[PDB]
């Protein structure tokens, strides 16, 4: 299933990054990683949790459909970018925390618990408060588990309607090129130490698909772009992006 | 639908005849440079790949969204069509032969039935089951394109929501966090004068704009205008910036 490639550490070393990339062609049955140990280590998901949360919001009817607008009430928010009305896609792409905290409260503990068991999502630990377990609570998931989850979503194999999986997939499109299409999601777990940065998703190029998950320790905000640039450089050297 | 005659400057700047139709929120509030051309019907060319894909999926001719269309080996009008393609790949590179085989397996009676349900133009599929949209008698207006795309956007066509979603993802051409474009070009060589198209919609923050552009195409060199003229118009309207 999974082969170690220590040459990739070259990409990590200039910037002194502690991190892991997991990359799979076609299925999670043929993966490579730079670090087998860290590939299976579980970290706080932070905003990557918007993926299952959005699917569960749709499945339970908490989110009406892909056209639902989440209105800003006028109360100040942690980020300038969140202080506007947002569509589902917008809320996911600008990683609007308070929109998803309200979704989580309306889903509720009992249903949230069940859905993470159906999705086999990490340690499935949602203690710490219904509106903050993926931000500062006990939930943890590995890069390998992120790839397995995303593969299921890609194939419409999660326990959820095909419709709701498709809706969330469109919301995850981040790069459209004539040769290839990227679905992806960032995360930055600030409420854990060391802080974790994520980039997870998949790339379709020609008739093939590649699933990936990247995470790294982030001390300082100036290192955030490395969570996309390190794995993009690896994917581009293999011809997956470009 | 109202007329903004100032939009005409973008056409005369490029020495071309054509029409732009742009609608904010819904087809109830639309503007055009030319009220008459807005309603004239033209051969849809590769813009027909939109209903044809939906109909392919609905009838089960296209199995699902991950279907690969294998290239046989026989040469093709473009070498860029000479490979295996996904739905999005065939749509994105407008591989005519892929869509011809879909149309064939769909068949005349089912194609006719869906174009009626879709209220698609003059609904005339004469000229051969695999050529009617390229050189046959099918005609559709820019106004009707915008009505059809608005129904697709709302999942209101007579097709499953899941098939409408699949085709929409295949049409995504630009993406940023709060800006998303779904769009499709066309070039109608098989009629005279030749028609060029660009049709689609723009989601910007919580607003949506539907658009349809067509023009008379003399030859290949003018094809890039299908995108640049609408882009300038949408820019002057505040949509792009």
């Amino acid at each position: 299933s999974i082969t170690e490639n220590t040459s990739w550490n070259k990409e990590f070393s200039a910037e002194a990054v502690n991190g892991v990339f997991v990359l799979c062609k076609s299925s999670s049955k043929s993966c490579a990683t730079n670090d087998l140990a860290r590939a299976s280590k579980e970290y706080l998901p932070a905003s990557t949790f918007k993926i299952p949360n959005a699917i569960i919001g749709l499945e339970t009817g908490v989110i009406k459909n892909e056209h639902q607008v989440f209105k800003w009430d006028g109360k100040p928010r942690a980020m300038k970018q969140w202080e506007r009305d947002l569509t589902l896609r917008g809320a996911i792409q600008v990683s609007a925390v308070p929109v998803f905290q309200q979704i989580a409260r309306e889903v509720g503990e009992v249903r949230m618990q069940k859905y993470l068991k159906k999705f086999s999502y990490g340690n499935q630990n949602i203690s710490g408060g219904i509106d903050k377990f993926w931000l500062e609570g006990q939930l943890r998931i590995s890069a390998v588990n992120q790839v397995e989850f995303l593969e299921s979503l890609y194939l419409n194999k999660l326990s959820a309607s095909k419709e709701n999986q498709l809706i969330v997939k469109e919301a995850l499109v981040t790069e459209a090129a004539p040769e290839y299409l990227v679905h992806s999601k960032t995360g930055w777990g600030m409420g854990v130490t060391p802080q974790v940065g994520w980039w997870v998703g998949w790339v379709e190029k020609e008739t093939e698909v590649y699933f990936f998950a990247f995470n790294m320790d982030i001390d300082n905000e100036s290192k955030l772009p490395l969570r996309k640039s390190i794995p993009t450089k690896i994917m581009e050297s293999e011809g997956i992006i470009g």
